[PDB]
């Protein structure tokens, strides 16, 4: 497993635009396009990020470049940022995953937000972390994402994506 993976299993995979659990225009493998209401503005969105004039379709190949991209902004975003970097660096590999999970569905200002659950993860206690990372919108709006991730910095392991 990894965090390609993993993300691919969270986000699924769309060839066509549709609305997100939060009712905004995405396409491919969680790749937001707008906030925007407007179909059209979406579109716009899409044929900038891929280059051509799609029609709101795109291909596999298209949508797993956008993806890369997007992983690597979400690890470049996280080790750019002063409180999330020192976090990752003293995580282990599976976990390191977990948060770049979490920065790839939320963003950094977001996670950099669980101030307290960051400082759990840092101190490596896995359980006061796991515990306060559920108190949050996201656990409640994405419970079984937000469960499989929490898992992932409880154990340390894959499991709950086996
Ligand atoms: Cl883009
Ligand atoms: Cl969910």
């Amino acid at each position: 497993m990894n965090i390609f993976e993993m993300l691919r299993i969270d986000e699924g995979l769309r060839l066509k635009i549709y609305k997100d659990t939060e009712g905004y225009y995405t396409i491919g493998i969680g790749h937001l396009l707008t906030k925007s209401p407007s179909l059209n503005a979406a579109k716009s969105e899409l044929d900038k990020a891929i280059g051509r004039n799609t029609n709101g379709v795109i291909t596999k190949d298209e949508a797993e470049k956008l993806f890369n991209q997007d992983v690597d902004a979400a690890v470049r975003g996280i080790l750019r940022n002063a409180k999330l970097k020192p976090v990752y660096d003293s995580l282990d590999a599976v976990r390191r995953a977990a948060l770049i999970n979490m920065v790839f569905q939320m963003g950094e200002t977001g996670v950099a937000g669980f101030a307290a659950a960051l400082a759990a993860l840092a101190a490596k206690r896995w359980d006061e972390a796991a515990v306060n990372l559920a108190k949050s919108r996201w656990y409640n709006q994405t419970p079984n994402r937000a469960k499989r991730v929490i898992t992932t910095f409880r154990t340390g392991t894959w499991d709950a994506y086996k």
